[PDB]
């Protein structure tokens, strides 16, 4: 009945929103709480350090919080959840702001990172996101999260989102105040020269486990600081994570551990790591390719 | 309280869904009946004679039944209506069918007309459109009573308070009676049969989607030549006419004229065909000339075959009115029934100003209200104008 999320980004909002509709439809769903160091949609803003905010989303903005508003496998009230959910869509956003015609008339431009933010923030308003402003300091098991506002929050499930800190590698974060490695790569390479089947799986990965591990890894390869989050775990809880995983915390190990609901599910408590559910469950889960199956996974 | 619509296509659905929304949502609206001679969305099917049904819609399909879900002016339960209305969108249609991931993933391909008919049809199922299957034959004041003839041979008279005309004419109607002048429908029939005379000096009149589709069919036949005859801020005026009145008649007239050319896809297939040439000017005169047909623009051209893909004859509807109602409109409109005169009469609710009963003529509304009303560019504003506007 209570699910904590590190970061208030697309995934956080994706999970929250789906929870908002489920319970509001007579169905059960976790109460959803995001802890967020900076702001809803923070990593899409200039002050987030990962981008200037000016470069454009590199996937179609329709691929949003509820996309693709469909399940190959789900149970119960599918028609009505989808419908409810489209209320929080990109198109729904444009139409509340009365700019939907402008969008269409301009040729559907891909939005700036900073407007994608406005979107996220808007979804937060729309579902009255239960939001804790603060920085997750440490995590431990049932989970208890130390948030520096310094205080603790107990929750039953836990989701980690974000690619980490734009400051920790210059660092990309430093790079936007003023030999380059790695989309993010795509952008900053940009501002330096001056100074159907594969795609289906990203949005629909329910045929994922019917092609070789060699094949999947290839889809993940060519797709283009992943373990940053380990730091948040005390030794005690990282230990407990080393166990379920069945060895030291690399990602041959972490990735393969990750179950159908995006949770490891070798522990006494659920830890959701969608950013590492590419190889196991579907290559879109790490990003914006299918936020709606992601939400579907952790709540249904 | 009751609104009769000639034809069940985008505009009928635009208005009837907005009706259905509003009635279910407390607010008042008329029961909306649509009389349709063929099928819901029939003019987007091959069987409607206007298209082979396989060509693609040239406007973004997001410009649908409720677009753009926003009024500068209309107030009332707006969020609840836009939210209700988006249920009937292209997007929703794709989502209810599971195909939305594929649509996005394929690059948002524009739908084939016949898929756009499936959309229209789906919306009809979804709003439980009150549909009457027959041809409107006669319209007449006294509200309106309209004669509808079923295929069963029966003929009944529906009555209504208000009436909207939709549709662009008849596909079987060339602009000139001559067997070498072909209505668009005869074209599809003959194209389909490969019975278009080999090595003809063919002409296609028209400059829009109807002409675009047919040029694209006709390049597939062994024609000798194929001559084509036609005469952001802008774009925005199609979706949002609110600032249309802040423009002169030569300004407003020159947006409506650019409204005519062709698809980027079709453009290529024509750009890269040595037989296809473009001819400028206006068809002042068509007359048979023995073996061929002679078309005047002056300049005279002869052709072994002419295809009328103008996309409609806009006063076609007048042929439905009886003398009484025609005169009655001639009086309201202030002179004889020319295009110009009838356009000049269109009010803000899209109806003829100063007429005893309500006659909604969206297709005539470009000049006076906005250039999107005739087409798929602002169906949601249209529905508003005919249902939610109050004074004048
Ligand atoms: C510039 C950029 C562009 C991208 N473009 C796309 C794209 O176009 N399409 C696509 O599919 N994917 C793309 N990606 C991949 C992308 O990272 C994921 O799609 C995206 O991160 C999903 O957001 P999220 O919810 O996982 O985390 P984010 O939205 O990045 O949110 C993480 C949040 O956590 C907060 N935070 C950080 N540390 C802490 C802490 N210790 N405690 C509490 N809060 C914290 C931050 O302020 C931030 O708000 C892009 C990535 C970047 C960096
Ligand atoms: C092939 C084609 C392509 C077009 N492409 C576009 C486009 O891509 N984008 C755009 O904005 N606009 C385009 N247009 C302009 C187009 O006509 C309008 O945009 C669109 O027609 C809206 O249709 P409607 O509701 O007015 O009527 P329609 O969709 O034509 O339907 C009218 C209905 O009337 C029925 N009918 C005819 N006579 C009678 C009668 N006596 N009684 C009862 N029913 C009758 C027909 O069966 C038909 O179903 C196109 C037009 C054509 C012909």
């Amino acid at each position: 009945e209570t699910l904590l999320v590190v970061g208030a980004g697309p995934k956080a909002l994706a999970v929250a929103a789906k929870s908002h509709v489920l319970r509001q439809l007579g169905l059960s769903a976790p109460r959803v709480i995001a802890v967020e160091a900076h702001a809803v949609g923070g990593n899409w803003l200039a002050s987030g350090g990962w981008t200037d905010g000016r470069h454009r989303l590199g996937t179609s903005p329709e691929k949003d919080i509820g996309f693709p508003y469909h399940s190959t496998w789900a149970r119960g009230h599918n028609r009505e959840i989808n419908e409810a959910m489209m209320a929080f869509s990109w198109t729904s956003f444009l139409v509340e702001h009365g700019t939907y015609a402008e969008w269409i008339d301009r040729g559907r431009p891909s939005p700036q990172h900073h407007v994608w933010a406005k979107y996220l923030q808007w979804v937060a308003r729309k579902i009255d996101l239960e939001l804790v402003l603060g920085k997750v300091r440490t995590i431990r098991q049932g989970w208890s999260v130390e948030v520096a506002g310094t205080t603790e929050l107990e929750a039953d499930g836990l989701m980690i989102t974000g690619p980490g800190q734009s400051t920790k590698a210059l660092s990309i974060a430093e790079f936007w105040d003023l030999a380059v490695i790695g989309e993010t790569a795509g952008s900053a390479l940009d501002e330096l020269v001056r100074h159907y089947f594969e795609n289906s799986l990203f949005s629909d990965p329910t045929k994922w486990n019917a092609l070789s591990i060699q094949e999947r890894r290839d889809v993940i390869r060519r797709t283009d600081q992943p373990l940053w989050f380990l730091d948040l775990f005390d030794s005690e809880s990282a230990d407990l994570l080393e166990l379920a995983v069945g060895g030291p915390l690399t990602q041959q190990r972490i990735e393969s551990s990750i179950g159908y609901d995006l949770a490891v599910t070798g522990l006494g408590a659920k830890l959701y790591l969608p950013n590492m559910a590419a190889l196991a469950q579907g290559p879109g889960f790490p990003n914006l390719s299918c936020l709606g199956e992601l939400s579907d996974r952790v709540l249904r």
